[PDB]
């Protein structure tokens, strides 16, 4: 948890425009950058908060910023560049809010802006938000090559911003279907050399639990021989969706709506096999954006998740105006919001008719319960792995390259106090215990993970995470790097300009 | 959690049959008893497992025995007899089980059995099972007086072993009636000096779930202006229940089942003005024997619980047979039963249908979460406050007299592993540190906390507890006495013979 109040009001700072650079800065640098961290931070968020004098109402509606740290020899330089695409090319053109973006309606064709992630597919890598449009920028220079749209290769109308990446360069996504949830998986580059993305296909097929209202799905678990995707009661209404959007003045965040009734659904998949498991796993009512990482356990799936209890939907507490205010309105305004809350929930794989009513879940070091009843559905309930009052672990990373998927113990994340993010944690997931890095008036990113080269251990490594300090007499932000082993700092590189908030990105390695 | 598996299987000695004593056995004391500890420690358990050649099956069938612990100027002493109930004593008439008890029926009529609690009524002490009949018990001989019949003086079919009692001597308990929940309420003893249990009076209703299938019901919370009772999924089947029993062989674990899709229904009541408040709580499946502590905070009851998750009555798992099992036949039994888990629950006074499908829990210091659903039904996630792989936080206790009913912080339980009794622990429920007293080969019972007399502070006094060490060595048993604030040992009272489980009991000052 956080252990400090924002009175300044410095956050603020997260959402304010910014300009690009045309090139590199130096950055600073105070402690010692590991010499063995060589290669590119790269993150998304959006850095144009307005165009002219109309505004962008909320937080996923800003225009596309790709972020760049790069590391070599001790020595840090930042660069960044707004993504050429259509959104803020033809909002350039124009002069005033062209593309409708996620809660913000344009005035007189679905929005492209890249502003969530960035990852790789073959030797492309490509910046994304949740639609059919990825964009595909390139890495060193941060200049914007192409738009891709999905629907010219699969059948689906969106990807998430959280596809799984198997070492060898596999790509797998999930997204809707107008009535499906579509498993796309995208080849690694093939001696051919041809782009990956003409070989996608939809390889397994999720059932809807309304025909005509689909759940919002922002990521999904993927193990060895599994996929596993949790179907929450936040619904995408196809009625709204589908009409004239510029008739009754729609954007996308005017199309959710929440199922009181149906709580939360869990659905597997045989990966291998490519084929649904028919198990209705079900549990009590939550939003869902973040798998931390799923595995198997004997025949067990552990399900760890950072979850909002309650159906409401958290997305309706991210518009700008709320993040804008000052603090103590911004604590009244998160009171009745879900709560969130890390869970694991274990999925049992033999369903024996036998044990009808009984806890199916006979491993020896969880509290998770499954429960068969009558009508064949397992009702479901979690282990608490972490719990604080409006006190969020939230854009988790792990150790992915070598335990994504895979059994594994530690977890860091991003500290969110009444959504503001105000520190960085790390979660040991079979113990419990937890580690905090937190300064004043300093509002950090997503943690990002960076194993030693001759790493023995799990978390024998960094994290990476971009802080904005607002305080004068301070610099505007900086890059930081905490040691894995126990979040104390190993060094920063402070930079001379304002960053805005960022939400998910990668370490390319050079 | 405890840390020790038990292969010598010692907890064995908790379920086997002893002897009354004639008169009180001066105990061997090592450390130093406090000499502010003036009083006697009464408990109540099982204590003869068969009657000649036939044998009682259930841990709860065992015929009651009187426990007492004498505490004066740093000496102790320990007697002990059996209760000279009707099943007792036509039992030692007869030479065989006359009566049916709670899973062993009797072969060719309610059990007054009293093996669970005792507690004050005016100036008198009762033992007590869960049935109508309560038996007037002497607390310095341990002598049996009578038997009462609560049917003779209010409209119940039985009464928990857990009435609250008031700081004025006023009792409350709850019970079925056969179709509501009557909460039942004994005033104090007046001037006129006639028994309070003549002026017993129902003043308060719950309603059913089900019309032919009333709820077990073990215990209640109360606070200074409410009442709440939690409904769970383990129903009372009325169609086997009032058959006749001799002719198709039944005891009253053959009339229990489980309702699968209703989970937990929560119920308040206003206590002053003796009022059902018709507030429709809900959550998911667990079975509830007992409430830790209650209390009001601004408009909002917590309400903090001992849970088992899951549908399945636990008392399926105490049947004498698989607890006298070898210790990895009773770790495989367990793995299959429900989860212990400890709760807190926080339930909204002041419902606003302007914030239907929002959280109300607006307190600042709790992850619980209360929602308002389109129906009306409240829907309820709680706080996990302890957790551990079939470790339960069981038999709590708290500072009574002066926190019962009130805010809070500590409580002290029973730590139970695969369902045997190993250690002591205390928990602070706000801050969720516990602490650990465990010795192998050792069997505790409840704690009970006595503060010092002029203790300000909530832990500031000792905590008692009854614990079997058999394996030669070790004297059979002993009466410990823990520190309340580390659970660090003061003194323990060696006796020369075996000692059996016990379940509840309490602390009389003299
Ligand atoms: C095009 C599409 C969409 C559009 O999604 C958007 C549109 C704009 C912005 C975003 C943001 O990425 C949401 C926050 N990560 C998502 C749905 C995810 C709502 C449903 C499936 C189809
Ligand atoms: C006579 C009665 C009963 C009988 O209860 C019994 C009978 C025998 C023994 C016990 C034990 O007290 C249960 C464990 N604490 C309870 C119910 C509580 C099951 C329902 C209400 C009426
Ligand atoms: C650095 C972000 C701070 C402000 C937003 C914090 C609230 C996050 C709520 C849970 C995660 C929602 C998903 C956001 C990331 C994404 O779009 O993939
Ligand atoms: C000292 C007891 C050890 C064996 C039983 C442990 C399992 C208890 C399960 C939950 C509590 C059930 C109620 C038993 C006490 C009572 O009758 O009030
Ligand atoms: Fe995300
Ligand atoms: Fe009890």
């Amino acid at each position: 948890s956080s252990q400090v109040e924002h009175p300044a009001g410095g956050y603020k700072k997260l959402f304010e425009t910014v300009e690009e650079l045309s090139s590199p800065l130096t950055a600073h640098v105070t402690g010692r950058i590991p010499l063995w961290l060589t290669g590119s931070l790269l993150r998304c968020g959006p850095g144009l908060f307005e165009v002219g004098s109309e505004p962008f109402y909320h937080l996923f509606d800003g225009q596309a910023l790709l972020h760049k740290f790069d590391f070599k020899e001790g020595h840090v330089t930042y660069h960044r560049r707004f993504i050429r695409t259509d959104a803020y090319v033809r909002a350039m053109t124009e002069k005033r809010i062209v593309i409708t973006e996620f809660g913000t309606c344009a005035f007189p064709e679905v929005t492209d802006n890249a502003l969530v992630n960035i990852y790789p597919v073959g030797e492309d890598y490509y910046a994304c938000t949740e639609t059919n449009f990825i964009t595909k920028v390139n890495p060193e220079t941060l200049e914007t090559i192409k738009q891709v749209d999905l629907c010219n290769y699969v059948s689906v109308n969106g990807a998430t911003a959280h596809p799984h990446i198997e070492n060898d360069g596999t790509v797998y996504n999930i997204g809707n279907c107008f009535i499906a949830y579509n498993i796309v998986k995208i080849p690694p580059l093939q001696a051919d050399k041809e782009d990956p993305i003409s070989k996608s296909e939809i390889v397994v097929q999720f059932p809807c639990s309304d025909r005509f209202k689909p759940s919002y799905v922002h990521s999904f678990g993927l193990t060895p021989n599994y996929i596993v995707f949790v179907e929450t009661p936040v619904k995408i209404n196809l009625f709204k969706f589908l009409s004239s959007w510029s008739l009754w003045g729609a954007n996308y965040m005017d199309c959710f709506e929440s199922n009181e009734t149906m709580g939360v659904w869990l659905h597997i998949a045989d990966k291998k096999r490519k084929k649904y498991i028919n198990n209705k796993y079900r549990t009590s009512p939550f939003n869902l954006f973040h798998h931390i990482n799923t595995y198997e356990d004997h025949e067990f799936l552990i399900v760890d998740l950072c979850c909002w209890k309650g159906f409401e939907f958290v997305y309706n507490y991210l518009y700008l105006a709320n993040l804008r205010e000052n603090w103590e309105e911004v604590k009244k305004n998160a009171r009745k919001a879900p709560q969130p809350e890390v869970r694991r929930y274990v999925l049992p794989l033999n369903i024996d008719k036998a044990d009808t009513g009984k806890n199916l879940v006979t491993l020896p070091n969880t509290t998770a319960t499954a429960i068969l009843c009558s009508d064949e559905t397992i009702w479901l309930e979690p282990e608490v792995l972490f719990s604080g009052p409006r006190q969020a672990f939230e854009f988790p990373q792990i150790n992915y390259q070598k335990y994504g998927g895979k059994p594994y113990t530690y977890a860091y994340g991003l500290g969110l106090n009444h959504f503001v993010p105000d520190r960085l944690c790390k979660l040991n997931v079979k113990t419990k215990e937890t580690w905090v890095w937190q300064e004043p008036d300093s509002y950090p990113s997503e943690p990002i993970f960076v194993s030693h080269p001759d790493a023995l251990e799990e978390d024998d490594g960094v994290v990476l995470s971009v802080v904005v300090s607002p305080g004068a007499g301070q610099k505007p932000a900086y890059l930081l790097i905490l040691n894995a082993k126990d979040l104390s700092e190993v060094a920063r590189a402070e930079v001379e300009i304002n960053i805005p908030v960022t939400f998910h990105g990668l370490f390319k390695k050079s």
